[PDB]
């Protein structure tokens, strides 16, 4: 599923990413638009052979089994597949695992160049939240 920003604002908010560890939900979004343009299906290979998954790019070598990424962690004990849901759930448990891991958003390189110190409200601009 592509979502709309609007939209994945919603489930981002009705899963628990609004303020998770701190990030008010524009940041979430702003992460997802620019790591899989708000589409749940992406994935990206990495050089180490690892992939990201998801509308939010999380990554094989520590979060999700993907079967490929070998000497990687499961630390969402998640098939990364679970990660392509249009049902986005998966995704917002793993993401708050990961901000929670120490390092906060700077997980997501596309938050960290895209999103962060920017107005990452209007992100959520005109939402029915
Ligand atoms: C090619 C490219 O850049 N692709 C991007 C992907 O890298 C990306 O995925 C992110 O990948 C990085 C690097 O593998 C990963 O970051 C590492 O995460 C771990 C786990 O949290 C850190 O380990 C912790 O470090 C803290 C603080 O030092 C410790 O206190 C804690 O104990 C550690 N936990 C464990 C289990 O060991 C690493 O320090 C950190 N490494 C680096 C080099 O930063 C991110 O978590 C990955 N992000 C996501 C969302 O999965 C992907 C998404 O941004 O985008 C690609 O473009
Ligand atoms: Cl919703
Ligand atoms: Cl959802
Ligand atoms: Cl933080
Ligand atoms: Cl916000
Ligand atoms: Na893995």
């Amino acid at each position: 599923k592509v979502f709309g920003r609007c939209e994945l604002a919603a489930a981002m908010k009705r899963h628990g990413l609004d303020n998770y560890r701190g990030y008010s939900l524009g940041n979430w979004v702003c992460a997802a638009k620019f790591e899989s343009n708000f589409n749940t299906q992406a994935t990206n290979r990495n050089t180490d052979g690892s992939t990201d998954y998801g509308i939010l790019q999380i990554n094989s070598r520590w979060w999700c089994n993907d079967g490929r990424t070998p000497g990687s962690r499961n630390l969402c004990n998640i098939p990364c597949s679970a990660l392509l849901s249009s049902d986005i759930t998966a995704s917002v448990n793993c993401a708050k695992k990961i901000v929670s891991d120490g390092n906060g958003m700077n997980a997501w390189v596309a938050w960290r160049n895209r999103c962060k110190g920017t107005d990452v409200q209007a992100w959520i601009r005109g939402c029915r939240l």
